[PDB]
């Protein structure tokens, strides 16, 4: 069936066996340490684990946070984040999401991104635009006197500056779903010059975003290009416009 | 009905009326200007009314954000934020909450904080303890590494300094609902030294962090003592502890 229907299913299953778990930070514990270095906790595992029960039978290429990479030598590669911003979930903060990115010959094909608590699907096919539960969505018409951002900078960003330029901070704790807060026009921007965010985190939204006007820009100014491993941290500046980028560029 | 039976009821009303408004940016118009200078959107007003629809039958004090201070000389004041975080609400940020606080002779009695998205009920009676939908929730316990604060600071507030100590930053845009996150034990602290937070935003939850181990402190380390009004934009420090409080109290 369609990548679309394949992701929404996987989503709805994840959502099934783990939402009860939501916030219950006591029934969780570390189970392993992901290839990325990070510590893998159990509800992460049981999600990914629930995810490979579908992608395994499709013998497509695979890449996720916990598992790493399973190369079946295929045209296609399904990149998954069982939970985007685990923590938030384990600590009852209603900001996490399922990240599902499908790639054809390293080319953004389809992209799903599910926000459990809001019951919201962020899905976008390369070439066909971006939708929120079926409604077309694009970036926000920029405006200097109202910009609202998020960010996870380095020890080399004049905080006071940005805060003197930006009219509203809103840090959240799940890049992937934050990007989507850009595609649907709620934030002028979200970056991350602290090389921590990985492939898996942004992948699915990398797409979606782009189809709704995103300027996924790398540390310099260039179009953020990336790889498809479980490892490899990376910079990134999802902006809603060619000025909003700049501002980050000046701060940067 | 006890107080909490009223509180919890007034919320389920509000829920059914403003949930379909969540993110519906196109569906709401300003209707006036609240005492604190803020603007009252209709999702604001409409829910405020729903509060006054119950409490008016009763001969007590009413202190709510858009309306201000309806006073009936009783020794029973009722303080409510119809929606704590109008912004987030109407822009599809899943971080808002209902605030129902009650004090007898200017002293805490019952406080409620409803966060509709998570469906969590934050309540506390004075001396009887603070829970979340039954299960007793209690503050954290200082960790020198894992500091997870949220904040709304001033220019003077050294920022690189602060971020040098806090191991996790978040800023959800609704100080009221955020305090309860100090309640349940998620955040190690949370301030606003840029006096915008008012009575109405932190009353109802005031009673809960109090009744759950948090310290509450004006900028000068001193046990916060507010008045019961619409106007008046105060400073405030809701903290995990003292080692923390110490931390916060020095960065500024
Ligand atoms: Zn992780
Ligand atoms: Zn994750
Ligand atoms: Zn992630
Ligand atoms: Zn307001
Ligand atoms: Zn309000
Ligand atoms: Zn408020």
């Amino acid at each position: 069936m369609k990548w679309d229907e394949i992701g929404k299913n996987i989503a709805k299953e994840i959502e099934k066996e783990i939402l009860p778990y939501f916030g219950r930070k006591d029934k969780s514990y570390v189970v392993g340490t992901s290839p990325s270095g990070d510590e893998t906790e159990i509800f992460d595992k049981i999600s990914e684990d629930i995810a490979l029960k579908y992608l395994k039978s499709l013998n497509v290429n695979i890449v996720s946070e916990e598992l790493g990479v399973i190369d079946n030598s295929s045209e296609w590669t399904v990149v998954i984040d069982p939970i985007d911003g685990s923590f938030n979930f384990i600590n009852g903060i209603p900001f996490f999401a399922f990240c599902f990115g499908v790639f054809k010959n390293n080319e953004p094909y389809y992209g799903l991104t599910y926000e459990f608590l809001t019951k919201s699907f962020y899905e976008a096919y390369k070439g066909k635009g971006a939708y929120l539960n079926g409604r077309k969505i694009k970036v926000k018409d920029f405006n200097p006197n109202n910009i609202v951002i998020s960010y996870y900078p380095s020890k080399k960003i004049d905080l006071e500056k940005l805060r003197n330029k930006v009219k509203r901070v809103r840090i959240f704790g799940a890049f992937g779903l934050e990007m989507c807060y850009v595609a649907k026009g709620t934030l002028d921007a979200v970056f991350d010059v602290r090389p921590k965010v990985r492939a898996v985190d942004i992948a699915s939204s990398y797409i979606i975003c782009k189809e709704a006007g995103a300027l996924i820009t790398d540390e310099n100014g260039d179009e953020l290009k990336f790889d498809l491993n479980a490892t490899d941290r990376l910079n990134i500046i999802v902006a809603n416009s060619k000025e909003m980028l700049d501002i980050i560029l000046d701060l940067l």
